[PDB]
């Protein structure tokens, strides 16, 4: 339930000492931002800024120290914003390279970075998405929690406490090794593991089933190919939905595991280990397909995050397009430029006339001039 | 025994099996390689022979499949010498009114599974691949048919498990669609833990030693470490005492009553279990490459081979069925020689590139030495 329909819209963005970028105040438009430039101007590191309003990290997987401007000692990125409940919302976010971050929301501090999350929502779209097809579990599992903890606050609450108990437990399981005196404390940490890691294996699962319903819409629309997603779940549950059975499944096998996690220093059962296959017409994507169909499989994966974001949430994000409408023959421009139509997007391009924007912007040096 | 002879099939007859010919072959100690452009003769023959071993088809085919279109029977006769048998006659007959016989030097078997394992082969294929790729029930299948062929004890006990379980499972609808019935269901619970904790312990004390000879293998041959987890339903991971594991499977069958009556299924019990297969700590279901789900594979395998030798005493046979037609003729050269002093038989597409002792041409059905 919302007050409006008006859509999230960042009015303005301000940086200081970010990246590359001059100290500077930008002032955006309805609909296409387009903003250009030779490689390497701060192009990616505008969109960077941006996003870290919606999720409170680098989107590059970058760590903090790294967006500080070389040699000074803080950055700083002040966004207004619109959403359908805010006439205006200020979010600001500066931090110190001595590790000090301050994050506030209409002049209120943020008591944790996660409390970020979706002030402002917006959904990214850029050329390493095919990654999330390619590379290991880890990738997607960190793409999973991300996507769903933007709109579940309490699947998020969940995330943070599982892995609270993990640190714990792996910090024991030294402890344990380290002497001889505590493999026994351990079953207490074990049920703790297994009741949020049933929690968290049941959300997993919601979204997946979404994930999988939108995205074979999707794809069956241009590439006429069907989408299966296989949930590699922890369990062991090829259908999960009996809460208590996962609990008891995840207990037994923590307890089976003991020796094992004795030897690694490390827990092998739960969330943290798990993956998800994506499989086209019958066979998986990451392997048994060529480059086309990634990017294909990749596109549908996040139209399908944009779709589910906006039905869960009841909000229009923001788009944030970084480098991805080169090349493209223009009925495949056609598709996703009239596509962009009710968004505030923001589209990074080499060169202005490629796209039309209904704002221009040129980089160039971390200099951003407005209309070329 | 009274030797160390190896399992050695001197000759196989086959009538009416599949779309062989009427026909007996003489094989010889060593490599017997078997090629040709046909698909089913040469795995037809392959099916005749591991018949011998587990008296079933290997391609999970019904037996009338077996038999040839337009007759009332096969037939399969093999002759064999192992530790203690110069020669040791196997008979294997089934006509399409249902009758089987079996027979082992001119004695019918009164159960099927009593051919266990009086002529031990073991089979390499590049399915075996989905050992480690694939569910719970593909695994658990392929440690029973192995524990099997050593220990008829267990395969009793499975099938009387199996029996109850599937009594259970009838009842488990009658207690739900009338009002009634949970009477044998005790009964029966009683039943399936007491064989649920013999077969759990046989279970353990396999993978252990299945554990043991995999990570030899593939610190061997790759540098990394093997573990196996045996996830038994029971819930203790401390599997010795047969009477401790049928407590807790009772329990455990006791608290999941309503799951059970929701999805008329039994949730509890080695019908359910499953084994985790780890490298390096991780996963190999969720992890591993390609290459390192093919050599686990492989040492799996190899497995198999050595504790079946080492808990029977005796030497299989060697079933090869169509592993070397992605191999290099230098990799080819090299398992050759790994073949060593075992009977192997060899299915390939090409004659050459190939060493082997005794070369079959299988085409029409018909095998013939040589070419
Ligand atoms: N902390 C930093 N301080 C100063 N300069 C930085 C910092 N981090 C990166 N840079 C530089 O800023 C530039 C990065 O600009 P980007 O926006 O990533 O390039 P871009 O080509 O405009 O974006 P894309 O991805 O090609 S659309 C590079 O020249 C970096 O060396």
């Amino acid at each position: 339930h919302h007050h409006s329909q008006d859509p999230m819209y960042l009015k303005e963005i301000f940086v200081d000492n970010f990246r590359n970028l001059k100290k500077q105040k930008l002032e955006f438009c309805e609909g296409v931002n387009l903003i250009y430039g030779l490689n390497a101007q701060g192009k990616s590191n505008l969109l960077e800024a941006i996003r870290l309003l919606s999720m409170g990290r680098s989107f590059r997987g970058s760590k903090m120290s790294e967006l500080v401007k070389f040699d000074e000692e803080y950055f700083y990125v002040r966004g207004l914003v619109r959403s359908a409940d805010f006439y205006e919302k200020k979010i600001e976010f500066g931090y110190k390279v001595n590790g000090n971050k301050v994050i506030k929301v209409n002049g209120n501090k943020l008591k944790s970075t996660g409390e970020i999350l979706g002030h402002f929502l917006t959904v990214i779209f850029s050329p390493e998405d095919i990654e999330i097809i390619k590379e290991g579990p880890s990738r997607r599992r960190k793409y999973l929690d991300a996507c769903i903890s933007v709109i579940d606050k309490n699947y998020f609450f969940d995330l943070l406490q599982y892995n609270k108990t993990l640190s714990n437990r792996n910090s024991l399981l030294k402890k344990i090794k380290e002497e001889g005196k505590g493999e026994d404390l351990l079953e207490i940490f074990d049920e703790k593991l297994a009741e949020y890691g049933a929690r968290i294996i049941k959300v997993r699962n919601n979204y997946l089933e979404k994930l999988k319903n939108s995205m074979s819409k999707f794809l069956m629309e241009i590439s006429n190919e069907k989408l299966e997603i296989i949930y590699l779940n922890s369990a062991g549950v090829k259908e999960v939905h009996e809460e208590n059975l996962i609990r008891e499944k995840l207990k037994n096998r923590l307890t089976k595991s003991l020796t094992l996690d004795l030897k690694y220093l490390s827990t092998q059962v739960g969330p943290h280990r798990e993956d998800f296959k994506i499989l086209i017409n019958g066979y998986d994507s990451r392997v048994y397909s060529s480059q086309g169909q990634k990017r294909t499989a990749a596109l549908c994966l996040k139209l399908s995050e944009l779709e589910i974001l906006e039905e869960e949430t009841g909000e229009k994000p923001v788009l944030l397009l970084d480098d991805v409408m080169s090349e493209l023959d223009d009925n495949r421009k056609k598709y996703i430029l009239k596509k962009l139509e009710g968004f505030q997007s923001f589209i990074t391009h080499t060169s202005k006339s490629d796209v039309e924007g209904d704002c221009c912007f040129k980089i160039y040096d971390g200099i951003v001039d407005k209309l070329a």
